[PDB]
């Protein structure tokens, strides 16, 4: 019996707080708990949650920011024009997606400053 | 205000393996189920979806080599957790001392290259 599911996203050392701002920004996260710099935050969203996690807590992991993290998010939105310019506001990089992603429904890409990419399907 | 109505976490998984990343999940967590090849998982009352990279435009792999993905497992018996896992498939790494004070007490990695936490 498995009491409790969660991902873990993984941040440079020093940037719990940094990214907890970010997706409040960017995304209306909230925070629903952290503990102490911050070393982790728990982040409700959209019914779910994630956890936020200082990498320089847990030696031998690694945030693979560098060369591309596969951790990747879907967000449902009625408007994935508006949700991409929010999170390019505070801080994401715009992804152009093409026809082949909008006949899928992926109308809205971002990668953000802690390596996540993000798909906004409306 | 803007608002998001779902928010899905994904796997990307390499071509033609969502499958057997399914049956592997089932066989090792217990996982339940329930264009883009997908398959929704179910583990503790929450869910992950597990995505063929291949089906997905726009995406090149799956980064599954040295992805960051990292998924943590409430459970009361994390040694038997790890056991299970192994006996499925996965690989045991020895906790850490700052994992171990952080309460995690079991951790694997798996041939999706997630990497998964026991947190007793």
């Amino acid at each position: 019996v498995f009491t409790e599911f969660k991902q873990m996203l993984l941040v440079e050392a020093q940037k719990v707080g940094d990214a907890v701002t970010f997706y409040k920004s960017a995304f209306g996260a909230i925070e629903s708990g952290h503990s102490l710099h911050v070393l982790s935050s728990e982040l409700n969203l959209a019914g779910s949650s994630f956890v936020v996690c200082d990498v320089s807590s847990l030696p031998g992991f690694s945030t693979a920011k560098s060369e591309g993290s596969g951790v990747t998010f879907l967000l449902g939105t009625k408007d994935a024009e508006a949700a991409v310019a929010k999170a390019v506001d505070a801080g994401a990089v715009k992804v152009e997606v093409t026809e082949a992603e909008v006949e899928l429904g992926f109308k809205g890409k971002v990668t953000d400053p802690f390596g996540v990419t993000w798909i906004f399907a409306e």
